[PDB]
């Protein structure tokens, strides 16, 4: 039978799972092939590294588990958005949705067409000059030899400009909007239901999400990407004996909790007929909390302003320049190159600030002192005295002093008079020395220490892959032994992949089959308790006395 | 040889030969490794100052095309900012190579009106042209400095603390005296087994021993079982002494 186990062997996935007694058991169970084919994205890839980095680098050994499930539910999720998007009245709704599935599955190259039109744009833009009379007060005007083309093109690339920021903006909300809203009401649902953030205690200040989720939860329409749809009458159940049953229901909606239940059955609603009903069936309130949320993303707001540069650019102005840097961050090289920069900004403005500080002080001992040295005039009879005030004075130090380079000495006037003369040399050595010798090698630390860091970091958590099992208490030298047996290990046993698809399958079988270990399994995963997973033993371990 | 055979023409095309061959040296290769290891962040830092530049560029032109006059004689004609292209090859030539920014080259902002905003303008050049993008480029060169000996010293603490061919570590060779550099010179040596091969190579299949043909067999398959990979003679027969 080797053909056969060739054959299945992409579709058969091995888990081990402790339940039911205090003995490892093996489970087995079926891979679809779309999903083995999703798991091949580049994208979800990505995501898995990343997670894999975060709970790594800052992630402690506790509470792992939860991150891994929160992990597995977004992969699922993302998942089911793909598969959404895979591809009268009712012709114009489905041209629509044609439409939008077509902007959603096209989308990063529609941004790298946006950077195409920005380089254009740009380079258009370059000859430009200005001229005191008008061509054939100050105008301006573009001498590109090539008459009629140019100004008549960037008119072109400004219309393409604006209708691909649009299209971009618009894939964006129906892309990626769906996954933050399914992460907001999972939370949302996971806190009233283990936590009471509004049942038992109440999150009065310091909070903005804690305000503004209570919004929601009067809402009949607050289930609508999270799965369980019977989170409220779970709330209702467990909280229903220690606090009062009409007020736990009252909170959460759920008007008429008498007539939900069956036992009346007095009579059928009827099918209301669907003409002009799309007006009163939207929630106002619901549709507030998820345009509020959505306001809340940093990423819609970027794109919010990337659209209003680009409609201000139709203005004749130089506003298509900073475009530029809006989608120079976008490139991963210069996002590594600029986040070392970013890692220590705060020690970088308190370096501002301490200079600042320094050179108001020297200020001030100028000031005190060496009033007569800061003319900085050749004609006689000179007015033009810098420091004879404490903000003009200030303001010619910040303005001189920090990018002369050498001090002060070289700005003022010479120390070759014999009253003052050590005083002003002892002076000038110590802004050489304090200000640009020090201050300087600092900001250079810094930046050098950022990315000795992530370099640490990355080191730190490739050594910790190679060196561990994830799951498993158990290094690799005990594997070891047996050839090949910590890939075999990592590779069969454990696989990670083969965990997702074991909720996968799962998730896709209803209550009715679930087999005993499967519905065990099911349970504990209800009760949010993570006791199944091995953490610390393995098959092998368990049966060492025999050889397998 | 071509730059050998157009030295022959009488000009100076001798010169290049000097860097043709001083890359030849070992210990200048280990000096310019670590500038080539980073020079992609390099030329994105090159890009991104060219970006920052034009930048700067297009805010002096719209609004500081005054102070850009660079001539001492009366009714001057030289404006170096009435064009984008002339204002940015000025800015390129001048302001990267200043060290102070463009300021010290400017007119005086000593006029009462955009005085402030001419001062902000300075004081960001100086910080973000000067200060920030050259220690990039010398963050860059030391941390593959370290880097190349952080994996130097990994390189060698790998060959001092394992075999490179079983899966037992020193610690428990180091039981007997010298057990672990008798490990690494008989029982392995990895010389052995290219001699082993050179033998195999050498013989003739008709005179191949029984364990001998039987490693053929295994190389001519592309197997690669008759490595012991996690054991040794001692772990085999560790009830007995030998
Ligand atoms: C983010 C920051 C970017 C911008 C900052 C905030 C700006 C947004 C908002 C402020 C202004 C809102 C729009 C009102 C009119 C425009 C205005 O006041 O300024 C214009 C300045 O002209 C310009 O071109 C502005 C300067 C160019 C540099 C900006 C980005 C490039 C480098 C920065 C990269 C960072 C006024 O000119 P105008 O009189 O309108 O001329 C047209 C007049 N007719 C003849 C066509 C009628
Ligand atoms: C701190 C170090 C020093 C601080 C300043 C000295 C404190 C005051 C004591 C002497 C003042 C005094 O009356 O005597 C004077 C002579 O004494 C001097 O001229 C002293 C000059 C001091 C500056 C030298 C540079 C040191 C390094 C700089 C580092 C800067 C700090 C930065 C640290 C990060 C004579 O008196 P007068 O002047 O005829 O009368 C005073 C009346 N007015 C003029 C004041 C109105
Ligand atoms: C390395 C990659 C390329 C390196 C250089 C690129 C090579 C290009 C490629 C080959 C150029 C074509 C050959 C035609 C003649 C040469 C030419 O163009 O003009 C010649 C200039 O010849 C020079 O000397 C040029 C300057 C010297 C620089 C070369 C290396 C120095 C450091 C560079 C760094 C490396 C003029 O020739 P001529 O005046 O007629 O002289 C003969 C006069 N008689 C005999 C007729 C009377
Ligand atoms: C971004 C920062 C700001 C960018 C420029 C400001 C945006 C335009 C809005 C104001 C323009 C306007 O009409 O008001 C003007 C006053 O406004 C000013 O003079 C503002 C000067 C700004 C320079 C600050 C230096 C900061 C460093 C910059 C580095 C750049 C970023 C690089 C960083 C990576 C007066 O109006 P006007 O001039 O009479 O009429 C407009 C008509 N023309 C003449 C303009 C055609
Ligand atoms: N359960 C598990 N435990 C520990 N490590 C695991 C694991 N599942 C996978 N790995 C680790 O991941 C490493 C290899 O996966 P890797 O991250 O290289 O995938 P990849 O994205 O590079 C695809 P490929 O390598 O086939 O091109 C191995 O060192 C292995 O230890
Ligand atoms: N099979 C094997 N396993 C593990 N290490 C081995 C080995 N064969 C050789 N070595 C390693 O080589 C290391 C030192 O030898 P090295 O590679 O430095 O030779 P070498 O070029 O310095 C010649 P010499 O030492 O005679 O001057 C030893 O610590 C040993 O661990
Ligand atoms: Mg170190
Ligand atoms: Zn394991
Ligand atoms: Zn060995």
């Amino acid at each position: 039978a080797e053909s056969i186990l060739e054959y299945f062997r992409p579709y058969l996935g091995r888990i081990e799972i402790m339940g039911a007694s205090r003995r490892i058991e093996r489970i087995y169970f079926e891979i679809s092939e779309t999903n083995r084919a999703q798991w091949e994205m580049p994208q979800v890839k990505e995501s898995k590294r990343q997670f894999i980095f975060d709970v790594v680098n800052e992630g402690g050994e506790a509470e792992k588990m939860e991150l891994f499930v929160s992990f597995c539910e977004d992969t699922i999720f993302e998942m089911q958005i793909a598969a959404q998007i895979s591809e009268f009245w009712g012709e114009l709704e489905v041209q629509r949705v044609k439409f939008l599935n077509y902007l959603s599955r096209n989308f990063y190259t529609l941004r790298f067409l946006a950077l195409f039109l920005a380089f254009a744009i740009n380079f258009i833009l370059l000859f430009y000059k200005v001229s005191d009379s008008p061509p054939g007060n100050m105008v301006y005007y573009f001498l590109e030899e090539s008459t009629g083309y140019m100004e008549p093109a960037l008119w072109c690339l400004s219309l393409l400009h604006t209708l691909v920021a649009f299209l971009c903006i618009i894939g964006y909300n129906c892309l990626k909007v769906p996954l933050v809203i399914f992460k907001r009401e999972k939370e949302l649902a996971r806190k009233l239901e283990f936590d009471g953030l509004y049942i038992t205690e109440q999150p009065g200040d310091d909070d903005v999400k804690g305000q503004w989720d209570r919004l929601v939860l009067n809402t009949p329409s607050f289930p609508s990407n999270y799965w369980d749809k019977f989170v409220k009458r779970k709330v209702l159940d467990k909280h229903g004996d220690i606090f009062g049953r009409e007020r736990i229901a009252e909170l959460l909606g759920m008007d008429l909790a008498s007539l939900e239940i069956t036992a009346h059955n007095e009579r059928k609603p009827d099918p209301p007929p669907g003409l002009l009903t799309w007006l009163m069936s939207i929630d106002v309130k619901y549709q507030i909390w998820k345009f509020g949320v959505i306001f809340t993303d940093n990423s819609f707001l970027y794109l919010g302003w990337y659209m209003v540069m680009s409609l201000l650019g139709h203005y004749n102005n130089f506003f298509f320049a900073a475009h530029l840097l809006d989608i120079a961050m976008g490139v991963k090289t210069l996002r590594t190159i600029l986040s070392s920069v970013t890692h220590n900004g705060k020690q970088l403005v308190m370096t501002v600030g301490l200079l600042a500080v320094v050179v108001y002080l020297y200020t001030v001992v100028a000031f005190n002192f060496f009033r007569k040295f800061y003319n900085k005039s050749e004609d006689e009879d000179e007015p033009d005295m810098k420091c004879d005030d404490m903000m003009t004075c200030y303001l010619f130090h910040m303005y001189v002093g920090v990018r002369a380079g050498g001090g002060i000495g070289d700005e003022i006037e010479d120390p070759a008079g014999d009253e003052y003369e050590l005083y002003r040399v002892v002076f000038d050595i110590t802004f050489f020395f304090f200000v640009i010798v020090i201050l300087l090698a600092i900001i250079q630390g810094l930046i050098i220490d950022a990315f000795g860091e992530l370099r640490d970091q990355q080191e730190q958590v490739k050594e910790d892959m190679e060196t561990k099992c994830f799951i498993c208490g158990i290094g690799s030298d005990y594997f070891d032994t047996t050839p090949h047996g910590f890939e075999t290990h990592t590779l069969e046993e454990h696989n990670l992949a083969n965990y997702m698809f074991f909720l996968m399958y799962l998730i896709n079988k209803d209550e009715t089959e679930h087999t005993g270990q499967e519905s065990y399994v099911w349970k504990m995963y209800q009760e949010r308790c993570w006791d199944f997973f091995p953490a610390g033993d393995c098959f092998r371990k368990q049966y060492e006395d025999q050889l397998s």
